[PDB]
């Protein structure tokens, strides 16, 4: 994608500041999401109901197959997300 992502960037670095994901990390984490189908497009992520089924998914592989490449990244956007949520 590309406003999807600028849209986290700007919005992420408001709450994390410099401790924010890479534009990399969220471009590369947003095909993921589709290629799992957990997400049809990644303006989806605007769902919060949605961030449950994804926060589940991630740490299930994350703890089977060792790796949370991807639950890192969410880990930071989602906070972000839920921080701004909030509000
Ligand atoms: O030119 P800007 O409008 O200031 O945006 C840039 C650009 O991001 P976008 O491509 O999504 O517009 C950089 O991407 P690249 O040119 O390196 O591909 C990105 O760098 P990273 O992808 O390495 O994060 C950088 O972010 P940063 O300044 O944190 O390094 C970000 O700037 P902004 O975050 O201030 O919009």
């Amino acid at each position: 994608s590309e406003a999807v992502i600028k849209v986290i960037s700007s919005a992420c670095k408001t709450y994390c500041g410099k401790t924010s994901p890479s534009k990399k990390e969220i471009g590369a984490m947003l095909s993921l999401l589709q290629k799992e189908g957990l997400l049809m497009s990644p303006s989806d992520l605007y769902s919060p109901g949605s961030w449950d089924p994804i926060t589940a998914a991630l740490s299930q592989r994350a703890m089977i197959l060792g790796k949370s490449g991807e639950l890192k990244t969410w880990g930071l956007v989602l906070g972000a997300l839920k921080a701004a949520r909030e509000e």
